[PDB]
């Protein structure tokens, strides 16, 4: 029940750096799920206890959502765009656990997640 700490989005020793694959996954990809009808549930972390689903931090053990992509965008907190894309996967991936298939929460996954895979089908080339 009682919230975990978010995901981090800054680490002083973790090698950062800032490609044009990561630009466009913040300029266009983040920006544009987040501005989706469904997007808001996944727009920070889950509070289990506002939900008052005490056990969601049970089954979920690696949390996501877009706001701490959003938050390690901007402070590069990545080295390539793969990881970045390993956090939407995540994000997806737990909705889909905790929940089963018809929720109406999976249903705004399930789109975003083909917006997702729509985005990125073609990302841009590094200099
Ligand atoms: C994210 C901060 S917050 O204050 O908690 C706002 C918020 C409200 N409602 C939520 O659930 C629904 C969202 C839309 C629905 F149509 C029906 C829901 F039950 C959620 C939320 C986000 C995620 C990933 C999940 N949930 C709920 C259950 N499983 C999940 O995996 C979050």
């Amino acid at each position: 029940s009682m919230n975990p700490p978010p995901p981090e989005t800054s680490n002083p020793n973790k090698p950062k750096r800032q490609t044009n694959q990561l630009q466009y996954l913040l300029r266009v990809v983040l920006k544009t799920l987040w501005k989706h009808q469904f997007a808001w549930p996944f727009q920070q972390p889950v509070d289990a206890v506002k939900l008052n689903l005490p056990d969601y931090y049970k089954i979920i053990k690696t949390p996501m959502d877009m706001g701490t992509i959003k938050k390690r965008l901007e402070n590069n907190y990545y080295w390539n765009a793969q990881e970045c894309i390993q956090d939407f996967n995540t994000m997806f991936t737990n909705c889909y656990i905790y929940n089963k298939p018809g929720d109406d929460i999976v249903l705004m996954a399930e789109a975003l997640e083909k917006l997702f895979l729509q985005k990125i089908n073609e990302l841009p080339t590094e200099e």
